[PDB]
């Protein structure tokens, strides 16, 4: 069943990424704090956020860094179960969810792959409303700002994405995970190695320069090959008989396997993507008398 | 469940829209106050409207203050019950909906978003048909005018919604809600500012010439960015400590991040649907001997 | 539920149609005066007729006159029910129609928008065929003549129909109510009027002579709208204080909202209709030595 | 329910179509009269025929007249109860149909417009085979030949019947019913006016030289149009009052009206059809030394 | 219900296919015979077989005979079952009739028509697997060898049926059942009169001559023809009064109304999949030094 | 029901595949035997394998021989099962497969031919997500690392099947079973003749020389092909009466019949599949100072 836990992982984990750090802060820290604040600006608080990004950027890790941060339970719902309420034709669940997330407040609410359906149905002779987004949205308006109960969204394609969602009163803002650089990929690199004892001879910023094209996730399976390696190396050794720690050697022949998850035409569409919405923000001149 | 009430917004809120403002006194005001005259000339009063017109332009406020000044209570019907009961398979709620308003007399049942089944099935293999709106107007047919009961439709597409609801004796009229001009938009602004404390230097009039195509929610939105600036910057002063108003910096700033939700193309299509009925009127020239 | 009663409409209400006035005459009234007559000849009575023509001509007005003619109760069937028994798959509810109107004999059974069926889905995958229709044609087979029941079926697209119904056994003529001429249009402005004091100076003619392309539906309209401004006229007059008859003003500015509803596309498919039906009647030359 | 009698037709009543009667008579009556020469020649008496041809031409007649001159019950399924089975997909009736039939043994079990299920889909995304048909024939398959029951079918379209049916245990033979010639058309006008008194001046011979391409329907349409126009004709002498036979203006007058129900494509294609199963047939040639 | 015996037919009944017989043959006597040569040896019995060929050549009767001369019991499965079995969505019938089927060893379980449902679906939205031949190759897989139950499938269509039938498992073999030839004709007729009497002076070889591409059932219905119009010159003559072996006479005159089932084009593109077939094998030039 | 054995085949009886086997057994024996090593690096051990290959090339005998040295439970999932699951619409009952291999530990799980349910819809007017692989996945991710339950899956068709179980957490690697070649095929033939004896003068290198493109399952069938003809070669000469070993002939006649599975160009698909990844890898160059 649903595990509701306070995640471990902290902000030292996630490389990079230091602006949406601060507005994630900004967005769920200073509600609770200072309602005072707001209050008196009658200002109402945001609801939601929604990152989207190529895969494997970072996402479920912001929002565990940031639900650890807040120190506020977190409950993940996983694209297969939004699949599975949609094949088996009982949405009455989200209503379920909702409740027990409101139950233990403070809360953040993460919603990965809110796009699933979307492609299970062909990315559809039909329009662009399914059955179980529409409980979501329906749950989502009727809940009540006083509680802490903070709903994320994670999608990597959102160009398919049900428009009703980011209206104002549901999911407004909208957030860009880009793809890491030199100095992101390095902090990566440090961040998985904190497990796995390394030879000191090892050269992060190297290897960090070759890869340029990379994700996450492709660094940590570089990570996971060299262990795989030293570990059979050192089982074969034990084996050998009469008849402890990484090497620059097992990074090498890694890397060999090392391969790019997101193609070059994907990187280009999510740029048209966030250039498109740039471009739609406009008013670069502006200052009164 | 559902909430009954009277809403709390009044005319001054709402900015511009002067004529509307005054057919809509005359179609729900007139007939309560004075039903003699109606009864010496015979006429059965009109029994609902239906707005269209690009989206965040005031139709919700239009029918909430009609309601208020009527002092009737409101009842809201959005669009995802609409399509949960579209998805459920189960139309025989729109009877108890009926009931629930014909109970609470003098009422106005607001049905937003009115096309939004349509838009979910396409905008189609079928025709024009549904098994929901079916249910509306035979529930709406089957109504006594004895009542007070007011029915008033929203919709942002006035092009796909089902043409039988358009007879004589379902929902007449049609209103055309348009984009706020010059001074509809200083009004606007003048109105979103009565809460949230605002420097006397701000030039209102020149913030409202610089945003020629803009709805009302987006003028909300900049409001909100301003204020948010502007509570950003009180908890970090607040925090920095040892170691009240908003000004026009922070409007400066919020307007970079200003959009136009309405693009030019759908504009144009509106005057073109506006003008077309127009032109179906005709008999411009017309006087007895 | 269902309303079963003598219509209150007469003949008089009805402007022009004389033609079909007679005919339906000949089809009701002769039956049931004069059975004598039909035994001799070893004729069967006919048992349905099927009116088709642009909307608001005056088909359900002549079936309620049809029906307070022969002094017999009048059963009427939407078509939203019948879309509303298709939708919700039960079918069977056709056999408590019949039944009812078999047990209030004599009775005309009026199947209004015979056709709706037909175009809520599409005009479609399928054939000619649906689940209603066909339970309407079996229990129409299964009836006995010895009982005075008569059904009229109305649609406005003659077209799409199921041809089985138009088969010798079931609904035999078919009638066509062509748009008003200008003698037509002086006696529906005339009969509407009845209710509606009006000014002597009006001139019906002048008014009839200008609306070429009509429908019963917008002359209505006029007069509604004529009305309309009349009441909003007196009232504000009555509002005015210190701080009752139609004149030819409100008609005049009346005129400048009217419509026409039909357009002249529809027109000229109609006459085509009843033109393929009159050629291929033929046999224009014939006679015995 | 069903009704089980001996038809009251007889062979006088059908005009024309020698042959097809002398087939019928050597199909039905000889196998019960002698089956002691089926039992010495050891042959299976044919199970069935089917009738193809345009509608309105004497298969349903052709079916009674057999029926009432061998004496046996006939059992009559029209298509409205075919396709009524398929749509509440409760296609478990047809045992319970041949299961009367074979209590009423002998019997002809007449299936009509068994091209129904076929018309109702297109003429379809799937293939030839139905959810009915299937029962039929499995119900035809499973039968015993000691009975006397004679399954009979017609249809006005052999060409999207399924083809499973013509299988040499299930339907053998295919007679073709053509439209009347003239001392067809003579003989049909005959018998036709057996009830209706005629003057005695009308000459048959010559109208049916005028009628080229009709069907008997269309004849019987012409004779009950003159029927009713001499009632209209006898109703108004007798309304007239202070203040018996047809005579030729009346078929005169109802001549106007008459029409061709069948177009020469529908002959063409029939004709086209007949011709390419003659074809097939071949073997014009042959003799033994 | 379904019925369990042994077939009568033999193998003098059928005509040529001696290949296919001494196949058969070694197909099914020999492993039930002499297992121990089959243990001996390590090799596993062949499960099934699968005819396909033109309709009407004789794959039931190959069926029933081996199952005759083998003495084993004879269930047999017609299309109609297995599509009402789709039809109805009860597929768990199947594993009764396996059950059935093992109940009674030693037996043949025949399907007639097992690209039924294949057709059904057009020949199709979907891919090649179906909801029944599933639930057979699952009762196929888990069948025991020990016992003495022998599927055999027929098909007229090979290159719909679902490739997965063809595994190594469950139906290797497949047999090509071509037309008759001139001396497979002479036999087809000579085992079809022993039943009927016929003339000395009827010339069997000069009638297969004369008709070259010709079906089993084509003959038989030949022979049926002839036999009927002996039956009925003889009932007329029974009639005559005073106011028994079939002639030549009569076979020239059945011969008129012979025909072709099979098209040229259909034998064409069996003798193509045969071919195919014959040039997938290869390896025609093969020896050890 | 299920059967769960210790599977009986071993190394010895697949032939070639070196490297296969020794990954196999990098994956599947290291992690039980060294848990420690593990430990001290704080590598997750990989859930599964995906071998993907043109069929009958020993994937099954692959996943049985691996089960068998681990002298773990195997417990077999065929396409079949899957598609029943689908078809029924009864997809709860994965769950119970999962406990079922939970409960008996150490255990493999062998999803047979995985892809059957994506071709069974086309290969389809929807996306990549099905209703079983849905469960499947969820239920992989659901598993605890703690229990050495180890899932395989097979399929010959790698480029349909959902992407989603291609992710780091549920089946990481990918392995390709190619064509046996020479050595490989004279490794096959030597591994299927342990249990047929056959004459010494049999040449196996010189038969694997000529069949350049064939799978595993050909030769297995040349095998049963001679030993076929070889038993009823002793059949027929047990039969003459009054009135042991395979030899070469047998052979030199089964090779006529041979054939080849897969086609040339399902070869060059696989192969171009192959070189892709190959070149995604990448990376051919790299060294650190
Ligand atoms: N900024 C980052 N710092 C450290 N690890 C990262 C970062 N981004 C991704 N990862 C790696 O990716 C994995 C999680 O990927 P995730 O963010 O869940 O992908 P997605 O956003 O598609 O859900 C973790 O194992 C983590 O090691
Ligand atoms: N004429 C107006 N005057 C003041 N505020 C407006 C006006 N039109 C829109 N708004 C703003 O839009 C919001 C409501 O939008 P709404 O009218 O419900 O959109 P829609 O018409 O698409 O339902 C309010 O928060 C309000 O601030
Ligand atoms: N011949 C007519 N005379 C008077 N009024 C008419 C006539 N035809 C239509 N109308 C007007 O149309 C309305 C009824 O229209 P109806 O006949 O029901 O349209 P439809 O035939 O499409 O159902 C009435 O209110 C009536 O005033
Ligand atoms: N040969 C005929 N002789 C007399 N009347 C005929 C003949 N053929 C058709 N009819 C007329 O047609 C009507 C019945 O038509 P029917 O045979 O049922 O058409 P279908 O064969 O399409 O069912 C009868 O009223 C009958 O008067
Ligand atoms: N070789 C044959 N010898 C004798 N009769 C045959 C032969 N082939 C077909 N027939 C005739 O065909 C009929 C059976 O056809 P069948 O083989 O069942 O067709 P299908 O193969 O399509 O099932 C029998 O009545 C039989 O007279
Ligand atoms: N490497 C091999 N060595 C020996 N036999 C093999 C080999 N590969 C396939 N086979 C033969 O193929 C059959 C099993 O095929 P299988 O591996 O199940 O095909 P698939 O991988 O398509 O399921 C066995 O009977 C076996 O004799
Ligand atoms: C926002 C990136 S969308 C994307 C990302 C990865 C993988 C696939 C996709 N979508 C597509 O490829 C469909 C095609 C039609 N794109 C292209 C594109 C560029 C800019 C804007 C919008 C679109 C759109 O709808
Ligand atoms: C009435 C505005 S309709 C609209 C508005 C916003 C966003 C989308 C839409 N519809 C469309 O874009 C579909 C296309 C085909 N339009 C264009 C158009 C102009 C005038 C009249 C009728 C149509 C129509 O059916
Ligand atoms: C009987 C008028 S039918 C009609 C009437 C109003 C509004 C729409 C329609 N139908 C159509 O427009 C579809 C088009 C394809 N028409 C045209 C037409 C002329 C004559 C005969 C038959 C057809 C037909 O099927
Ligand atoms: C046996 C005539 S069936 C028919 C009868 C009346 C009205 C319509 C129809 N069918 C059609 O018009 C469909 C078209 C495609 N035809 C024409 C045709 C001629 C000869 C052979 C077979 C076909 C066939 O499938
Ligand atoms: C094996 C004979 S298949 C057949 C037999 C009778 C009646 C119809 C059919 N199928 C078809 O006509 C469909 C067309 C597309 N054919 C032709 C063909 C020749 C050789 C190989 C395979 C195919 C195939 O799929
Ligand atoms: C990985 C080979 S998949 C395959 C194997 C055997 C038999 C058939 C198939 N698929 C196909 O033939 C569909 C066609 C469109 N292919 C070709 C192909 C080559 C490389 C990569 C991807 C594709 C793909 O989608």
């Amino acid at each position: 069943e649903t595990v509701v836990e306070v995640p471990q992982v902290t902000w030292e984990d996630i490389g990079g990424l230091e602006d949406v750090k601060r507005e994630l802060q900004e967005l769920v820290q200073y509600p609770v704090e200072h309602p005072d604040k707001f209050l008196k600006f009658g200002m109402t608080p945001s609801k939601g956020v929604l990152f989207y990004g190529p895969p494997g950027c970072g996402k479920t890790l912001l929002a565990k860094a940031i639900a650890n941060e807040c120190q506020a339970n977190f409950i993940s719902i996983k694209g297969p179960e939004l699949l599975t309420m949609w094949f088996g034709e009982s949405e009455a669940n989200v209503r379920e969810i909702f409740d027990k997330a409101r139950q233990a407040a403070p809360c953040v609410l993460f919603f990965d792959e809110l796009d699933s359906i979307a492609k299970a149905r062909g990315g559809d002779g039909g329009g662009a409303a399914d059955r179980v987004i529409n409980q979501i949205l329906t749950e989502m308006d009727g809940m009540s700002t006083k509680k802490n109960v903070f709903i994320i969204g994670a999608t990597n394609r959102p160009d398919i994405i049900d428009p009703a969602i980011l209206r104002p009163g549901r999911l407004d803002q909208l957030i860009y995970i880009p793809l890491p650089d030199e100095k992101s990929r390095v902090a990566i690199l440090k961040a998985n190695l904190r497990k796995s004892p390394v030879a000191k001879d090892v050269d992060l910023e190297f290897l960090a320069k070759m890869t340029n094209g990379f994700s996450g996730a492709d660094l940590t399976e570089i990570c996971q090959r060299a262990c795989k390696l030293a570990i059979r190396e050192s089982i074969e050794s034990e084996i050998r008989r009469e008849r402890p720690e990484i090497r620059r050697d097992h990074f090498e022949e890694a890397m060999r396997f090392a391969r790019r998850s997101v193609s070059d035409n994907d990187i280009r569409k999510y740029e048209m993507f966030a250039q498109t919405l740039q471009q739609s923000r406009g008013f670069g001149s502006f200052r009164f008398p």
